């Protein structure tokens, strides 16, 4: 329950992440990046 970015990072699942609050699936990823991660102001839903 810390930074939302870190929160999303743990999911490591596309189906879950895509539905996760303010999380979005980084489909393509560079070696070093993270797939499930903070979508920032992408969600814009409360």
């Amino acid at each position: 329950g810390k930074s939302p970015e870190a929160e999303c990072n743990k999911i490591t699942e596309e189906p879950k992440c895509s539905e996760e609050k303010i999380c979005s699936w980084h489909k393509e990823v560079k070696a070093g990046e993270k797939n499930c991660q903070f979508n920032s102001t992408k969600a814009s839903k409360s």
